[PDB]
């Protein structure tokens, strides 16, 4: 159009940091203070642990001065696995499920100085495993690898039950002899069972623990009342993994597994604040996100076409939540469609493959209707989703095996493997709402409805119940006052305050988002 | 002399930076939405077999994503497969199959055309980009290390998802991209596979180096993307070298049908909170050019799998290459001109020596051997292992086996894929201090490469020495609608007096 | 109590930090050249079998690279291999084979000598360095997790390149280093392999912790590198534990011939644009020393592959170790004194308890169990999996198999390689607050380690407890030519009143 010339730009010479010569003008020498490993507490529960891992477990241990921000639970037990075909090698076929400690705790209550925090570790970790940093996840649990597909076989190389000697990268393995202590009892000739001792030391994922910052969590102060109350569900379906190609004794449909000798301790650092940090501030703030199930709905999903057939012909099931009333705007949402009832106890968890999503917020309807599955994967990945597309999609993963004419039509289904399925993370900012007041942390009431279209792995002429769940992740802070009091509260502001807040495009801490 | 006094600090964990009202702020958020995400159809029906011009013509208001993608879908039928072949872990796609299929692209923004060469760009870019970025660019981001792929071997990019612990290593089925294998009949010698690939377009001015968070384009009243579509099997389809052929057939025959292509890009209205957008927005849009090439028929007289020091040492030297200004980086590779198989890894020669002339300064790098040339290239981002770069014999035991008769040693030999050597003007240590990246000084360059090739004793083939320049180049978006692009050029004196950058809203481009 | 008011911000993508003339600058570049790269020959012909003193003596003008490397080449002949052995994925090199081969090194810069112990240094450093830096240090950077390597198992560093998806995992052929296997005759029981390895020298004052971008040395009128060369098979050559032996032979017999060694380092003139080089340049050059050791004959009476709680718990306690100042870090290791096989992984014991005494403070860490000791070591950089650290039985199914006779259970058992525990004085939580890293305060320390060993019931072997110190230590280059080095020591009172550092041209050394 007009007269345009590129603007003048100033120049610099990019040079290696090696030429920033170290001298007396730019070098200082450090000594060090740090969190010690002396007086590291091993805390027994108030009563002898339930011998099979099932029941309430309470830790009650006042602790003076500073306490580690990411306390851990150390569990030990013996698992007896029965109904194994005689003469089975079991090589690379036995291990633990992902995050077996937190999977085993449906609800936890933590009391600090009379303030109780109720959370749901099994629900929390099922989401968290999919969009956290995998480096933090390995600090959280020795069993941090997340299943990509709905079956695991020792014949396949992507096998989390490969033992340590079969694993080049330890983070890939939930198997024996790799990240956790174990002992296999001697097996008799002709035996159809095995006993394995396990020990697992895993960070507790329960508000207000600092499970997102395991290397360097902010300590707690002066826990004069400190109780950790667990709904203990340390049972085989929560903890134990068995490859889908282990053969069964004639006449048995699944393995029978028993837990005995269950023990549990809470392990946490405890220490006196060093002289050099001076006065600890009166009021300490902790980032303690609040994860909530906002809505759910289920249906019986019947397939009439082969799930291993042409992908575009797989039955497209739809579920839509009831309207979900919220008093404020969360930071993030997560959508997943879960198989309600596992058909096997020791196999990967099954989710549906979500192929479409439509969101209504207030009067704004049909949001994301133009997205297909690859774009939904991109959306979720933009918010941290950390697994491959073939997992997310729920597609048929082993098509050659199923396209084989030597596999009779009847056995094609039995041999088919699918992606584990979808979790879709989205923020209110992803929705492009015309209502600019709907911002994360706004104290504005909203109504949301979620429609998910999805595919399921059941055979043609069969079905199963699936549940659409919509979770919120809210920014939430815990406050430690100098007199001992703890409080927690959502970080809420008016839309007008947020609209006028300065942009952040890149010792100050910024929490929330 | 006495050591100087140094001040002391106490290193302490960040845990002791206690969060309080003095040092904590709470964020809300704005971001780029996934609503009104555009799926743009071409102006006319795509060629059924992927061959032909393809045009997108779609004005877009307000803000448009900086890294638009192409979603391709098609069926490939692979014929001449020995009956009763399992095909397990043997079929997939070549690296960056969408960009490999586009020899030339023209993008028009508001009347300004940008012509680039995606296939040429990605062949180079794949070797020194950040592998994390490459995985965001394409689902098929693993780059071959060796000149043959076999399902009997564990380094196999056609291992399917259930055989791959790390998805980034696989270009196979059931891992990073959607696929469907049609049922196979007893005794069949062919397979049909549906594929879908969503890959970022690598064509100026797209922001393919910043896929997570690219700077958007604005007010695209004219937006055209014109592709030379060459979505043919040799550009897209990979077949392991140990799949067996039907008797009498020299190679597989592959046909593409059902080809469809859409351009996918975000589009949205600027949030109220960012206020006015600046009058002139600047985009980093590097310009990659072939500066010179030369070829020869290279004949081997000694076994390429024999003593490495006895491998024939071929030499190619470019003609003098006249440049009007000094590029930021150069890349040297020696390519096998004619593939002997259509669905196998690309073959480069193993470069064992390099000598550079710039103006009157001759023989630069003559004292470097192959390990040092690997170190040089790696210091400029080269991202593969030494046994790839070197082009050396990779499976020495197999060839040393006395049960493998002399005639079959050649057929069984596997070599590194070969070399790409990235170097900057600053790597040359030129006595002429005026020869600096982005200087508006004319120079003349000649490149000599000494290299080894994988052909059998008593055979040969044509190899081409290519020297590429990578120049710092910027695109300017003026608020009146105009787009321009230009090299970033300065006098040597300007550059010689510029301040050093030895290490947050400030952006530094070029280098 | 009421929660405090907190200010708010809007988190926004960096894409909205629009690049404009107000926030963009354009870089040219200067860098460290690859021209005049020195390949320095030893003053006398290298010892043909790799055993003997080796000296490099080469004055260098201007700037010299801070991380010089050694390029070794040799042929290894391996004898006593069962006839018709494939050897597939069974031969390679041990971790850091060059530094493993140098028990002591002396470097002279302008008349100042620095004496260090590379083999001792690398045995520690491999366990808590950044693995990305370790791969720049040596092509053979993977560290053994278990005490046996078998080609039947996937965690096998002698996997060749074509069997390795990730090159950093492999110390095998055809992956990270050049090699050539000589043709093998029918019925032969030996193999000859040529190797070439280019590895950074780990010897004070080399900048081996910063290989990508080390600070250069300047104006070396005297530059000598004097090595105790022990480039012998037990230091360099790895052979999988499932390679079979010819009848009547107990171990392989390996010979090194044709040994050559050169020192490779960049050398260049300072660019005009950095102006004057400072009068005194400081280099971080940590001092690693053995502070104490003690040994015993450790006899096992229970099966090491039996119930873990019943494995014999061996205890070693050092004598009192007197130190004149407080080191930054300690490392505790219990080593098998005498290898039973020459080409197998190094064996350490599994440490299950540790108790530390410092001055009058006794029994520190007595409440920690093995998992907590692993966490402690990991907090200070320990970089391997728990099953390595623990020294536990790694292959319990094999041992639990009733088809494996009680007599063969031991032979088939595989254990973790065993423990290294890194700890800092700050980890000890001492009531004496004067005991701080770099304090010029005398202390006395005693270390007790409780550990398990892999020997069969009814047998034993000697184990040595070693406690190493890592001290913060600086080298100073004065422009008159003089070099000095010295510990960085301060009074406790100086350190106690020093400002906290809780979190770019400023450099902080030590810690």
């Amino acid at each position: 159009m007009g007269m345009n010339t590129p603007p003048e730009l100033d120049t610099v010479l990019q040079a290696p940091y090696a030429y920033n010569w170290p001298t007396s003008k730019n070098v200082k020498i450090a000594s060090r203070i740090g969190i010690p490993y002396s007086t590291f507490q091993t805390i027994q529960p108030v009563s002898d642990a339930p011998n099979n891992g099932i029941g309430q477990i309470t830790f009650n241990q006042p602790l003076g001065n500073l306490t580690g921000g990411a306390p851990r639970l150390r569990v030990s037990f013996t698992a007896e696995i029965k109904n194994i075909l005689a003469d089975s090698s079991l090589k690379d076929q036995i291990g633990l499920k992902s995050f077996p400690v937190n999977r085993s705790i449906p609800v936890a209550v933590i009391n600090m100085n009379g303030k109780t925090f109720t959370s749901y570790p099994a629900q929390l970790i099922k989401l968290h495993q999919y969009n956290a940093d995998p480096l933090e996840l390995a600090l959280l649990s020795p069993c941090s690898d997340v299943d990509e597909y709905n079956k695991i076989k020792a014949v396949s190389m992507n096998n989390p039950y490969r033992q340590g000697t079969e694993s080049t990268d330890s983070r890939m393995s939930r198997g024996l002899g790799c990240n956790y202590a174990y002992y296999i009892h001697p097996r008799a000739a002709g035996s159809t069972s095995v006993k394995i001792d396990f020990v697992v030391d895993e960070a507790l994922v329960a508000n207000p623990t600092q499970y997102k910052n395991i290397k360097d969590p902010v300590p707690f102060r002066n826990l004069n009342t400190f109780k950790v109350i667990l709904d203990g569900q340390f049972k085989p379906e929560n903890m134990i993994g068995i490859a889908d190609d282990v053969k069964l004794v004639a006449g048995k449909a699944d393995f029978e597994v028993d837990i005995t000798g269950f023990k549990i301790n809470m392990l946490v650092q405890n220490w006196v604040a060093p002289l050099e940090i001076g006065d600890i501030p009166k009021t300490i703030i902790y980032n303690t996100p609040l994860i909530s199930l906002e809505g759910n709905i289920s249906s019986m999903c019947l397939n009439t076409k082969d799930p291993y057939g042409i992908p575009g012909e797989r039955n497209k099931h739809i579920l839509t939540t009831h309207s979900m009333a919220m008093n404020n705007v969360p930071s993030m949402f997560a959508v997943m469609v879960s198989q309600e009832t596992p058909t096997k106890k020791f196999a990967p968890d099954q989710l549906a493959g979500i192929i479409g999503l439509e969101i209504k917020v207030d009067s704004d309807v049909g949001i994301f209707r133009e997205l297909e599955q690859q774009q939904l994967y991109e959306l979720s990945s933009s918010n941290g989703y950390n697994k491959r597309f073939s997992c997310f999609s729920g597609a048929l993963a082993n098509g050659l095996t199923v396209a084989d004419p030597a596999v009779a039509a009847g056995n094609k289904f039995k041999e088919a493997i699918f992606g584990a399925g979808s979790v879709i993370f989205f923020r209110p900012s992803d929705l492009g709402l015309k209502d600019y007041n709907v911002m994360a942390n706004a104290n504005k009431s909203i109504n949301m409805q979620v429609q998910a279209t999805f595919v399921t792995p059941e055979a043609a002429g069969t079905g199963a119940h699936y549940k659409l769940e919509v979770f919120s992740i809210r920014d939430n802070l815990t406050y430690s006052f100098e007199d001992g009091t703890f409080m927690d509260d959502l970080t809420l502001y008016t839309p007008d305050q947020l609209l006028r807040s300065p942009l952040k495009l890149t010792l100050m801490r910024v929490m929330g988002g």
